């Protein structure tokens, strides 16, 4: 069986073996040590939940933070999503899914947010079915970033 | 017209939502305020602020809210999320001044990486922030804006 649960700081060596994962999966910083110095510490900027079936052993992740919308209020970002190949489809991505959802409204957060590749086109259909709205497409909304010296001109 | 940026004070909320129902009822979308006034004051100005607020005051005319994230591809970033100037002050620089300013936050933390959503119709703040050595990231890479609202969520959390 599988559960779907809030990390300790006993899971970051699994963490960083999946963020080196999905990143690889996704095609393009963070040890260990700077997992706990900050997902736990005491001031966490970002939590998360580790897949775990139950010999018990961490099998995908989902990590997120709270953000804000100006229509709704408190608002919880799903960033990082992965699960391991030999685990998909077998309703894990769905449940790190439903795990957010609750964490959300026991924060007070009534949505969620998170990024999404285009190429990607399960995922993207998996979040569709789930009752996610493609803003890009069904608003238009296109994601922007400045990085280095552009960010240092915006800057003035 | 005589305006300075600032950070907006718990006693701004009231103004900031005024604007924030302006802008949704200039777009007939009033029905999606969810926002409350309470919840401005509480979610910014108690023990750890969702957001952060910059106002642009002459009457406060319009604002902009940012906070930081934490993704996994350059680290912590900060990110703008919303920007409005009412109508009578368009044309003045204020959301391009305000823009600069969350911009120089970001560097005065010590942050480089600044990240933002632009609308379709834009056609010139686009071109623009590209000019400056931003990159579009849904007409590119194909990130695409992915949002779960209330019916879904509820759904998804059990309820
Ligand atoms: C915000 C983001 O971070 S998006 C990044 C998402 N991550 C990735 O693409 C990395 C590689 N893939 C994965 O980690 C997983 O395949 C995930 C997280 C996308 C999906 O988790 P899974 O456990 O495979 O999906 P789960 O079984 O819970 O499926 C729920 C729905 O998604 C679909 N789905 C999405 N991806 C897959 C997949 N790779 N294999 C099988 N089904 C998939 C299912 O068919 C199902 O849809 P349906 O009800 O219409 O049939």
């Amino acid at each position: 069986s599988v559960r779907i649960r809030e990390a300790k700081e006993g899971d970051c060596g699994d963490i960083l073996r999946l963020i080196r994962e999905l990143a690889e999966f996704e095609k393009l910083k963070i040890s260990e040590e700077a997992l706990r110095a900050d997902g736990f510490g005491d001031n966490p900027f970002y939590h998360c939940l580790v897949a775990e079936i139950l010999g018990p052993c961490v099998v995908g992740y989902g990590i997120y933070y709270f953000i804000y919308s100006t229509w709704k209020g408190r608002t919880i970002y799903l960033e990082d999503i992965y699960v391991m190949p030999e685990y998909r489809g077998q309703g894990i991505g769905s449940k790190i899914i439903k795990k957010v959802a609750e964490v959300a409204l026991d924060k007070g957060c009534s949505q969620f947010r998170l990024a999404v590749l285009d190429w990607n086109q399960r995922a993207m259909d998996l979040y569709k079915a789930l009752g996610a709205q493609d803003l890009t497409e069904a608003e238009g909304w296109h994601f922007f970033c400045f990085q280095g010296e552009a960010t240092r001109k915006l800057a003035g």
